[PDB]
């Protein structure tokens, strides 16, 4: 396809790592760490799923990364959707054990 300065995206070069992928809790914020350096300048898509839709917010670092913040409404298995540009990483979906800080009397 168009190519400029680049052939082609690297999804592979990418990587993803932090709390909101090892652990995260109901309500609660959880981010990760994104590390792009490489990969290729394209478009980022991170997304959600799981039994409740939870509020993402993408948030742009002046360093060389990129960071992402979601919370849960309800507790179970999550899979942290991300792809660069146009593909798939190697490690998305990321399941994460979304647990509730306490249950209602």
């Amino acid at each position: 396809g168009s190519s400029g300065s680049s052939g082609g995206c690297q999804p592979s070069r990418v990587q993803a790592q932090g709390p909101g992928l090892k652990e995260a809790f109901t309500n609660k914020p959880n981010v990760f760490t994104v590390v792009t350096r490489g990969a290729g300048i394209g478009g980022l898509g991170i997304t959600v799923e799981g039994p409740s839709e939870s509020k993402i917010n993408c948030r742009d670092n002046k360093d060389g990364s990129c960071s992402a913040e979601y919370i849960p409404f309800a507790p179970g298995d999550y899979d942290v959707n991300i792809t660069y540009g146009g593909a798939h990483i190697p490690g998305s979906p990321f399941r994460v054990p979304v647990k509730d800080v306490v249950d209602p009397s």
